[PDB]
Order: C-alpha cells, then structure tokens, then sequence
C-alpha cells in the first residue's frame, strides 16, 4: 500500500496530476469527503505496478516469495511459458495478494 505525506500547498488536484491519478478516485480511496488538505496528512495512493530487474542468482521462485505473490502469477503478469529468467530482464510484479 503506497500511501503520502501532504506537504505545505498541496491539493487533492496537486497530488493527483503527479502520481497520474484523478481527484475523485483518491477521495475515494480515503473516504474523504472534502477538498481541504492538512499539511502533515496521510493519503494512500492508487496502486501502481512494481518492477524487478532480474539479478544475478534471482529465481521466478525467489522473486516470488520476496514479493509476497507466486512464481504462476509471476509468468501469467509477464507472459511467460518457461521458468527460465535472464539477468537484466525486467519483470513486472503482482500485489501482494497475487494480484
């Protein structure tokens, strides 16, 4: 869950154009039910897909089990038909909840 601290001038708007989200859809994450913004207060963010550049010794498997999904997730997101992996590829990761 990826979440932010409002700084001194942000707006619902503000923080939205950034992280490429609408104002809408991050009060309705929050259950906010106003524009005001409190300097110091915490917003959860849309979820945005994470990434993995393979590594040396890296296995769909253990990738897997570091991001709390599995290896049949893993290749599904990715397209993969075979387990195999190659340092430097870039893989895209499920949630947490093999999502």
């Amino acid at each position: 869950q990826a979440t932010y601290t409002v700084a001194p001038g942000d707006t619902l708007y503000s923080i939205a154009r950034r992280y490429g989200t609408t104002v809408e859809e991050l009060m309705r994450l929050n259950g906010l039910e106003s524009f005001l913004l409190q300097p110091g207060q915490v917003l959860k963010l849309p979820s945005r897909e994470r990434t993995h550049v393979v590594a040396p010794g890296d296995t769909l498997f253990s990738l897997a089990r570091r991001y709390g999904t599995t290896v049949e997730a893993l290749m599904r997101l990715n397209g993969l038909s075979s387990p195999e992996i190659k340092v430097g590829q870039v893989l895209r990761l499920p949630e947490e909840g093999e999502a």
